[PDB]
């Protein structure tokens, strides 16, 4: 409350360690269904249903811009591409499978990364 914190975690690296993970997240080879922007165009009913798009090159733009205030709302933002997948995709489907594949390689490097 006023006057009276915990302990100041030090998050200087935070920054650093997001674009490191993400950079990871990149370069999996089952990334390519998130890589960038679904095409609104040209995929119909994702525009009227998937509420709040997002993809890695979206969240990497943001992160390099000082756009997220902290560590969960990067987290937030990459659950968000997973979120997505799964409310679009079925399980049984390539990209269903590379969504679930991506979320458990994510949560693992947050874990290890930030929670040692
Ligand atoms: C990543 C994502 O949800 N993209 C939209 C779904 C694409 C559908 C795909 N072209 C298919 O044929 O199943």
């Amino acid at each position: 409350s006023m006057s009276v914190k915990k302990p100041k975690r030090d998050d200087s690296k935070d920054l650093a360690l997001c674009s490191m993970i993400l950079t990871e997240m990149e370069t999996h080879e089952d990334a390519w269904p998130f890589l960038l922007p679904v095409n609104l165009k040209l995929v119909p009913g994702y525009k009227k249903v998937i509420k709040k798009p997002m993809d890695f090159s979206t969240i990497r733009e943001k992160l390099s811009s000082g756009q997220y205030p902290n560590l969960e709302t990067f987290a937030l933002d990459v659950r968000l591409v997973f979120d997505n997948c799964e409310t679009f995709n079925e399980d049984d489907s390539d990209i269903g499978r590379a969504g679930h594949n991506m979320r458990k390689y994510f949560e693992k490097k947050w874990t290890d990364t930030f929670k040692v």
